[PDB]
RNA sequence: AGAGCAAUCA
């Protein structure tokens, strides 16, 4: 049935004695027990498919039986002759294999009893802290000091005192103040030549050098005296342009000092006099009158007043002005990295009236100067006692000079995100503080003041201000460490967890280097002391204390979880040093491989002899062996039901029989890191053709090779001599030529210059130096990051025997659909036959790159080659559907909603069954376990998967052999290549200081090899489905083992993600005797110890610290759920709103952040934080791209200057507008709703109607838009235009010019936003030529069409190129149908300007600085002038825009979601009758969705957390617009190649005449009007489509659809929140 | 002086 096709060519290959390795024989020989022998285990293993015989085809049964007979013949036994004999043997087997679970149960009970007695008990938390400090002191001697005057800087690198007096005025004020007598006073750091030098330097630079000037602020130094030069040079000598000093955790002096620091900072913040600014304007717009974001304003009146009071406190506590000063100073410091030299300096002044920075030429050093009044002098001295060098007095003021500093670009960006970070932290902490929010509710907005506060509330406010500043201005790494400890130290209020003292004893890092984080450490210590003192409301009886903001009288656990996780998630990412981070990341697999190698008996040099028979129920690296195959057989038998249907579904849905470019994963542009090196033949032939007469004529590769071998002769003479001996016959000739070269004197030599030799030279030089350096009878290679699409193009070229690109070979074959194609497994078998040949095993080589994981500890990403990527795709996608049939598995998720769906399904099913089973039973106990495995990749085995390939009943004999061969080569041939820069750094350090090395220097033979072996550690992310299938198999085996206990009945449930586990267990019966036998005091303790023992038997290492068992709380990955009620956890979206952006435009960034705003609205956030989230995303977008109000490059200012009739809130977001949509259309529809509402409002205003029903009823009748356009034309002709008509003209022309926009040569088969408009304005990216030159498709393009196309004859070549494009339009119009449409499309992608900038490699952090430099520049006109001429061209009428107006009206009206949301939003009853009976943020739930998911019916909920569908798919019209605009563009290029003044053609061919008729009018609009009435819908056989009609079908029906209706669905409420009433 | 703790950037 269903025509089972042989999907391989390896039909005659068996898993044993036919594949490349004989490891299967000793895998078998290591599996024999005392009761089950060799013929028994091979009978079961190679013939257990007979249970899956009712649902397989006859060819499948015959092939598997022939494979069984061949394998049993190969393994030297007598096979069974018939199926009935095999079934009789198999039922005898199933008896002797079912007699194992009792032995396994006794083994885990003995293991639990053995592990119980070995532990040591920590007496208390203080002793745990002392033991951690003692072991850290043993690791680092003399680290702890008692002198506080030698620690690090306290208040980061920033100092912002408030100023009381209302660019050159501040500078000459500092000039006037800095000319008094020398009354310089120095201070001790905690109660002096550098201070004298810096004081003389600042007084010289402020007296004699500031008045040669440039750019009104930057001055140099040449024409001054010798004494002034000496003072300046001493100042820069001071500037410079283990040694750990730590303080203990039990210091009370640091606590008192930090309390005084907090009080002095709060006194300092209450002195500012400014009341206008840039951040203040946007935040006061969004939060001063927050009723403009809601629809039903009158039904809630406490929430909006609380938001207003928080905004008033932010205004009165200088939060906005402090953030503005930080952002301005960071922008100035980023800008100051310019073409200046070391003898010139810059003066930086922000809008603050008395703060000055002296910036000099790693970073930019600077000096800060402040002028404080007499009343705040002592508080300034206390608050900044660490960082004051000197101060003096002038009149009634004090002048302060601060220390020299230095900052990196990432820290400058982190300080640049201060207005996004700080105010939302202030808002959330002030909301979560109970006494603060009740005082704000008690007092009125006219009477809230700082000086009217109770002392407790004032202390809470001081803690909130200090915590908000220290969170939003994070620069160091000790804060990152203590917040990671605060992340993992929240497991106190649960049951048995085994990390109340062990986690603090092991994983705590006492890296306290200043006195500000002593506050956080004391807060977490107070919380743990209170917890150890001894749905769910917490803190009303625990009486605990918030870690950041003290905040007594806690309401719920949700507030503390959100506060702590917001503090975790609002840290930067890329703050680690590159060399140290990469050495640690390369050191972890080296030691984790040396541990396995030294444990299991292998020495360093030998290979990976697979099974030593020590992989049998041991501790470190072992499985049971004879239990794993029974568990896998039982899992397959209970899981796989229909083998033929499952195989057919795999072949259809995953596309095994499709060509490789039809696979989405193997086609997209990622990095694959192939190997590339210059061969030795090139080097020796370059040395042969090197001419002593042409020493001065050496340019390029010859010079690079010559410098490399000159450095090799200077450093490793014997190595180079033996290299010449083993690679050239005329070694003496090469040696004497070397002597003649080095005796010429026309070259340059180099000493030890660290990584600068790599940095400022050619890569060819350093790679030939490494190759000539590390010659040890081997081949050393480096890795270069290539592209996946480019490697697929090269592989498709190589499969068709096209070694070199030929003009006629590609074009001669591939006619139509019925031309030559290929399949994925044909390519895979060709690639495997290539890679099995002897080539040095270069295909299995991995490069390691650094991921950014927001923590001080860092993860890594691995780059595997194309061949290994294809075998991993094969394995991981033939195991994808096996996980899709498992209901207890959660890697086959439909996004993020399904995770919560099956988590709540597990919890509510086990709670319901416990409530059912509790009635009239003997005893009942329930437990849950949130588990996290220790090391999922390094500590696990890989030969456990070979045992799982064989038992698969889906596969047949021949594909399982190929998978076994792939895995056996993957284990044995894998190695990791060290990057060249850190390799040379390690070699230099070992040469000059160490002469000995660590585990990496033991795996490498004394740092003489670039690559080191890693074998049993399959790297992270490579096997994500197989490991989860094995995890579920292990859990099912655990349940079947628990079934064997006689006294009690156990029911287990589990949810499996890779490296995750959420187990739940109900036990009934003799629970006391059961717990006595299991040596546990409670069921969570039993579950913890039994799961640990069983997983250790299944080679899965459980982490005893970061895993906890409880009785009512489950945590799968996040968003913990208690008693069937979920905890929201919106703080991830809250922190993502303020930190992460794409930095590609303003429009795209605004929609990307609005996605997070919508998701935060769906996750159930309080009403107060919503305007601050609006302001935060607006501050980020406007501060990076379209400048925030108060400066040049605005948009409202440009509109006001040009006098456009649109209002301030009517600007669309593509023109630089603001996110001004209401909240319910945002939460339901999405970020495109503001553009839709703007267009709908101007459409209703122009058509003079009242309701959407009337508008659509008038539009649906014909002869209406024509008469409206005729009336508008007559009004423009007479000149009696109105405001509504001008707005409609502007928006019609905006929609018409959005089709043109700029850089619109993109194919864009799938868009990101599905928005109605386009981007319109794009700053040109940083485009190079070297990265374009490295591409092999670019080399093929430059070889096939010559160097005239590299960057008369060029015109005719481009004419021929577009002629062959016009002759085959399917190449540029469709994604590649077959061969002769993919590779030549890749060559065709390089034609014309503005098509080669689609290949971009700029990171998201190196693009923001480029955009900051680019926006204040000419890229040539300007940004503001480009915008001004765009509105000047847009304000005119322009003719034949009726079709654009009609399509705009149709696209607005036709949306079913909009047309069903708008009347029910306009006519929704406000409250009651089971709508709005609660008011504590229980209106954000009901009025958001309950009329809507009752309008779109199928629900009964009142309080829910939503995971929505992709119902707003507004992308079925923009893709036709893009496709026929692309066809119009290439037709325009062809006809402009033909002739000029193309308005009417000269009667060429039929395609030219039809394209002339197309572009006489608007082609996209008239083909839309044609497809509106025609219903052809041809079958796309690529034969009759050209026969029927060329142009209109070829750019109408070839987008696989026309303009049709959308679909609505009921928003998919995952599960309820806890219902309140 | 500042950043970091593989003996690193200035």
């Amino acid at each position: 049935v269903f025509f089972s096709h042989w999907t391989s060519k390896y039909k005659e290959r068996n898993p044993t004695e036919i594949a490349y390795s004989e490891d299967i024989e000793r895998i078998i020989d290591s599996l024999v027990t005392d009761e089950i022998t060799k013929e028994e285990i091979i009978h079961f293993l190679f013939g257990n498919f007979c249970f899956h015989i009712e649902t397989m085809n006859d060819q499948h049964i015959a092939d598997k039986f022939k494979g069984y007979q061949s394998s049993c013949i190969n393994l030297k036994i007598e096979p069974k002759v018939d199926l009935a004999d095999l079934k009789d043997h198999l039922i005898q087997k199933q008896q002797i294999w079912e007699s194992l679970y009792g032995k396994h149960l006794e083994k885990i009970m003995l293991r639990i009893r053995e592990k119980k007695k070995k532990e040591k008990e920590i007496p208390d938390i203080t002793t745990a802290f002392n033991q951690n400090a003692a072991e850290y002191e043993e690791k680092y001697p003399n680290c702890f000091t008692n002198d506080l005057s030698e620690t690090k800087t306290n208040f980061s690198m920033t100092w912002s005192p408030s100023f009381e007096k209302i660019n050159n005025a501040i500078i000459n004020k500092f000039r006037e103040s800095f000319k008094s007598s020398s009354r310089v006073i120095y201070n001790s750091p905690y109660s002096t030549n550098k201070a004298r030098d810096i004081t003389n330097l600042v007084r010289l630079c402020l007296t004699e050098l500031s008045c040669l000037t440039r750019n009104k602020n930057e001055f140099c130094m040449k024409e001054t005296g010798r004494e002034n030069k000496t003072i300046y040079f001493k100042g820069l000598a001071v500037m410079n342009i283990h040694m750990k000093k730590l303080i203990r955790h039990d210091n009370e002096d640091s606590l008192s000092w930090c309390e005084r620091i907090k009080d002095s900072l709060f006194v300092l913040h209450n002195g500012d006099i400014r009341e206008e600014g840039k951040i203040t304007s946007v935040y006061n717009n969004y939060a001063k009158n927050p009723e403009c974001l809601y629809i039903q304003d009158s039904v809630l009146k406490t929430e909006l007043e609380t938001c207003k009071k928080i905004n008033k406190l932010c205004n009165d506590l200088a939060i906005y002005h402090y953030s503005e000063d930080m952002m301005q100073f960071s922008k100035g410091l980023m800008v100051a990295d310019r073409y200046m030299t070391k003898e010139s300096f810059k003066i930086l002044t922000t809008a603050n009236t008395s703060m000055m920075l002296l910036a000099f030429k790693s970073g930019v050093p600077y000096i800060a100067l402040h002028i404080v009044d007499e009343d705040m002098s002592d508080q300034f001295n206390i608050c900044y006692t660490k960082e004051i060098y000197s101060y003096f007095r002038n009149g009634s003021n004090y002048i302060y000079i601060m220390r020299p500093q230095r900052l990196n670009q990432v820290r400058l960006l982190s300080l640049f995100k201060t207005p996004s970070k700080v105010p939302v932290c202030f808002a959330q902490f002030s909301k979560k503080a109970n006494e603060m929010e009740k005082w704000l509710k008690n007092k009125d907005i006219e009477k809230v003041n700082v000086f009217s506060m109770t002392m407790t509330v004032k202390q809470i406010l001081i803690n909130i201000v200090f915590s908000s500043v220290m969170i939003g201005t994070v620069t160091k790494l000790s804060r990152m460490g203590i917040f990671d400890f605060m992340r993992y130290a929240g497991f106190l209020p649960l049951s048995d967890y085994s990390n109340i003292k062990e986690y603090i004893r092991d994983k705590f890092d006492p890296d306290i280097t200043n006195v500000a984080d002593i506050y956080f450490v004391n807060g977490i210590k107070k919380l743990l002391f209170r917890m150890e003192d001894l749905d769910i409301i917490g803190g009303i009886t625990d009486l605990n204390i918030k870690c950041p903001i003290t905040g007594s009288t806690l309401l719920t656990l949700e507030d503390l979880y959100n506060n702590v996780y917001l503090a975790i998630y609002m840290m930067p990412k890329s703050l680690h040093n590159h060399v140290h981070n990469l050495t640690s990341l390369l050191n972890v697999p080296a030691e984790w491989e040396l541990k396995f190698r030294k444990e299991l008996g292998f020495n360093i040099f030998e290979d990976i002899y697979p099974k030593k028979a020590m992989f049998d129920d041991k501790d470190l690296f072992s499985i049971n062996g004879a239990l794993n195959v029974k568990a896998l057989s039982d899992y397959y038998l209970g899981n796989i039901e229909n083998v033929g249907l499952m195989r057919s579904e795999i072949e259809n849905k995953e596309d095994f029989l499709s060509p490789c470019y039809k696979i989405s994963t193997l086609k997209s542009s990622k990095k694959c890191s192939q190997s590339n090196i210059i061969s030795t033949d090139e080097i020796i032939e370059c040395l042969q053709n090197a001419k002593i007469q042409d020493i001065e004529n050496w340019k390029g590769n010859n010079l690079a090779i010559i410098k490399g071998l000159i450095r090799t002769y200077n450093e490793e003479k014997n190595r180079l001599v033996e290299f010449f001996e083993d690679n050239c016959v005329n070694s003496l000739y090469l040696v004497e030529k070397l002597k003649e070269i080095i005796n010429s004197g026309s070259i340059t030599v180099g000493k030890s210059v660290t990584s600068k030799f790599i940095r400022n030279n050619h890569p060819l030089t350093v790679e030939t130096y490494l190759k000539t350096k590390l010659y040890y009878r081997n081949n050393v290679t480096v890795l270069k990051s290539k592209k996946v699409s480019e490697e697929l193009y090269d592989l498709v070229k190589q499969f068709h025997n096209m070694m070199e690109i030929d003009l006629d070979s590609v074009m001669n074959l591939g006619k139509g659909t019925e031309g030559k194609k290929h399949t994925f497994l044909q390519m895979l078998e060709f690639v495997m036959s290539k890679a099995k040949n002897v080539t040095g095993s270069v295909d299995f080589l991995v490069s390691v790159f650094e991921k950014m994981q927001r923590t001080k500890t860092d993860r890594e990403i691995y780059l595997m080659s194309m061949k290994v990527k294809m075998m991993l795709y094969f394995i991981e996608h033939t195991f994808k559907h096996v996980a899709q049939s498992d209901p207890s598995e959660a890697i086959s998720i439909s996004g993020d909603n399904k995770i919560r769906a099956l988590s709540t399904l597990s919890l509510d099913t086990i709670t319901s069954y416990n409530d059912i089973l509790n009635k009239n039973s003997k005893k009942s106990r329930l437990a849950f376990l949130s588990a996290d495995q220790s090391k999922w990749s390094a500590s696990d085995l890989t030969y456990k998967y070979v045992l799982a390939i064989i038992l698969n009943p889906i596969l047949t004999t021949g594909e399982a052999s190929l998978m076994i061969e792939c895995i056996l080569m993957y284990v044995k041939l894998k190695k990791v290549c060290i990057p060249t820069d850190i390799f040379l750094n390690l070699r230099k350090a070992q040469g000059t200081f160490g002469q000995n090395e660590t585990a990496i220097g033991l795996l490498t033979k004394g740092l003489t090899t670039n690559t080191y072996p890693v074998s049993m550690n399959w790297l992270q992310g490579n096997l994500n489905y197989l490991s989860s299938v094995y995890h579920s198999c292990a859990m099912k085996a655990y349940h079947k083992t628990l079934e064997c206990y006689k006294d009690c009945d156990f029911q287990t449930r589990w949810i499996v993600h890779s490296d995750d586990n959420a187990t739940s267990l109900i036990a009934s019966g003799e629970v006391d005797k059961m717990l006595t036998d299991f040596s546990s005091s409670s069921l969570p303790e039993m579950l913890f110890r039994s799961i640990e023992a069983h997983f250790k038997s299944f080679c899965i290492t459980l982490n005893p610290k970061k895993s906890y068992a409880s009785s009512s709380e489950v945590e799968f990955i996040s968003e913990r759920i208690v008693n069937g009620a979920i905890i929201p956890l919106y703080c991830r979206h809250l922190a993502n709103c303020c930190t992460e952006s794409s930095h590609i435009s303003y429009f795209d960034d605004l929609m990307s952040l609005s996605i997070h705003v919508t998701m935060l609205l769906r996750k159930g956030c309080p009403n107060e934080v919503i305007p601050f989230a609006y302001g935060a995303v607006q501050v980020q977008a406007l501060s990076i791209y379209s400048m925030l109000p108060g400066e040049v490059n605005d948009s409202i200012r440009i509109f006001k200057k040009l006098g456009v009739s649109l209002k301030s809130n009517e600007i669309p977001t593509n023109m630089g507008g603001w996110l001004t949509s209401p909240i319910e259309p945002l939460s339901i529809l999405g970020p495109s709703s503001n553009d839709q509402i703007i267009y709908y409002n101007v459409i209703r205003d122009f058509l003079n109607k009242k309701s959407l029903e009337e508008v659509k009823d008038s539009v649906s009748s014909s002869s209406y838009l024509q008469m409206r356009f005729r009336e508008l034309k007559g009004k423009y002709e007479k000149g009696t235009l109105e405001e509504k008509d001008k707005k409609m003209i502007f928006l019609i022309n905006l929609f018409e010019k959005a089709s043109v926009s700029e850089d619109s040569d993109v194919l864009t088969i799938g868009m990101k936003f599905q928005t109605m408009l386009t981007q319109i304005i794009k700053l040109p990216n940083f485009i190079n030529e070297n990265a374009l030159n490295k591409m092999s498709s670019y080399k093929d393009f430059s070889k096939l069409y010559p160097n005239l196309k590299k960057n008369i004859a060029s015109s005719l070549e481009m004419e021929s190129v577009h002629d062959i494009m016009i002759k085959n339009p399917e190449t540029i119009l469709i994604a590649p149908l077959n061969d002769r449409d993919f590779l030549l499309s890749q060559l065709f992608m390089y034609t014309s300007p503005s098509k080669r900038n689609q290949l971009s490699n700029q990171s998201t952090e190196k693009l923001a600085l480029d955009r900051v430099l680019r926006s204040k520049a000419r890229t040539k006109m300007t940004y503001e002038e480009n915008m001004e001429k765009k509105i000047l061209e847009m304000l005119k009428f322009d003719l034949d825009s009726y079709c654009s107006f009609k399509t705009c009206v149709n696209l607005v009206i036709k949306d079913v979601n909009f047309s069903m949301l708008i009347p029910i939003l306009d006519s929704a009853y406000p409250c009651e009758s089971r709508k709005r009976d609660n008011y504590n943020f229980r209106w954000f739930q009901t009025e958001k969705w309950i009329p809507v998911v009752e309008g779109s019916p199928g629900l009964v909920v009142m309080h829910a957390v939503y995971g929505s569908n992709y119902i707003e798919n507004l992308g079925l019209k923009n893709i036709p617009l893009t496709d026929d605009s692309i066809n119009v563009l290439t037709s325009t290029f062809g006809t402009g190649l033909i002739m000029e003044d193309v308005k009417s053609l000269v009667k060429g061919k039929d395609s030219f005449e039809t394209e002339a008729f197309s572009n006489s009018n608007e082609c996209q609009r008239l083909v839309k009007a044609c497809n509106y009435m025609i219903a052809a819908q041809n079958r796309l056989l690529a034969i009759n489509t050209c026969f029927t009609r060329k142009s209109f079908p070829f750019y109408s029906k070839f987008n696989l659809g026309r303009g049709f209706i959308s679909n609505t669905l009921a928003l998919l409420s995952t599960i309820y929140s806890k219902e309140e009433s």
